[PDB]
């Protein structure tokens, strides 16, 4: 009750704004966060669609976000707290409270850079650092042996020095944990960005959400396309099976694909960890012109 007591933002002291995006799984708002030096402070607020989903109480989300409220790292967003509102069934409803990344998501950003009136085309280095940035997070994140397990471009954002960082941990969890939901939330795990052998078995490691990363490293590559085009989703698993991969994309460097390649070798174990693959990245920027 000293971390549990400390995550919790108090629902009186936030005034809800406009929705900013609506999915099946929860929404995302805009709200205001009323400081004890009696200024607001301008927040993004993430529902949970939560209806008979979660096999523990309430407390246990609570103390997973209040391990995650210690997360301090330039490539890691920093929740702010829980706010929680009882439904008229006397059931409790949370709400995380995040700082407000102006850009948003890394995903749009990418494609809205495809249009006149948006971001300036990227270069290539300037991808590249991207792709650094969500290794250096998720270097930190497997370095306290957490599973992400929803790692794709539109779970990550753009703060405002354009520094990319790791966001949406509605499904990461410690290695060994149980399960805070039920069979019902693996269904917001995107299938092509889903590990052959998480596919295969209810299964996830960290060599998972690696090979999730190498989906991200090419949704970065390609400016934000859906992954393996002309394959449907339901096709997934048995294209995997068969051996086919995401294609290099056009004016992808050979060493870069490379790289994304390694993070889909069928054998979990011959893929590599995040640090090798974040000192390759490095390396790589490394040898390009400014
Ligand atoms: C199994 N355990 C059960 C218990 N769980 C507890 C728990 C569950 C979830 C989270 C959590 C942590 C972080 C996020 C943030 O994720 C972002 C990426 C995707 C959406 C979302 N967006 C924004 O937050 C955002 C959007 C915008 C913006 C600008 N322009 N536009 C159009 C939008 C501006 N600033 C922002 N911050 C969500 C949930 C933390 C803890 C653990 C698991
Ligand atoms: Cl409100
Ligand atoms: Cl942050
Ligand atoms: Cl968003
Ligand atoms: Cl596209
Ligand atoms: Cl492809
Ligand atoms: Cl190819």
């Amino acid at each position: 009750q000293n971390k549990l007591e400390d995550v919790v933002i108090d629902r009186n002291l936030l005034i809800l704004g406009k929705i900013l995006g609506e999915g099946e799984f929860g929404s995302v708002m805009e709200g205001n966060l009323k400081q004890e030096d009696g200024t607001s402070l301008k927040v993004a607020v993430k529902t949970m669609k939560l209806d008979n989903s979660s096999q523990r109480e309430i407390e246990e989300f609570l103390s997973e976000a209040a391990c995650m409220k210690d997360f301090s790292h330039p490539n890691v967003i920093r929740l702010l707290g829980v706010c929680i509102e009882m439904s008229s069934q006397g059931i409790p409803k949370p709400m995380v409270i995040l700082p407000f990344m102006k850009y948003g998501d890394l995903h749009t950003y990418l494609l809205y850079s495809r249009l006149e009136t948006g971001p300036k085309h990227i270069p290539l280095q300037t991808l590249l650092k991207f792709m650094v940035d969500i290794a250096l997070g998720m270097e930190y994140l497997s370095n306290r042996n957490f599973l992400h397990r929803d790692l794709a471009a539109r779970n990550c954002m753009l703060r405002d020095d354009m520094t990319v960082c790791v966001a949406d941990f509605g499904l990461s969890k410690k290695i060994y944990s149980g399960d805070y939901y039920r069979q019902g939330r693996i269904a917001k795990m995107p299938v092509k960005w889903i590990a052959i052998e998480s596919l295969a078995d209810r299964v996830y490691t960290s060599k998972s959400d690696v090979w999730a990363f190498g989906v991200t490293m090419w949704e970065i590559a390609t400016r934000g396309m859906t992954p393996y085009p002309g394959v449907q989703n339901h096709e997934m698993y048995d294209y995997l099976l068969h051996g086919h991969r995401l294609k290099q994309p056009e004016d992808c460097l050979d060493e870069l694909y490379e790289i994304m390649y390694s993070c889909w070798r069928t054998d979990p174990l011959d893929r590599p960890t995040f640090s090798v693959l974040r000192l390759q990245l490095e390396k790589l920027l490394e040898s390009l012109p400014d």
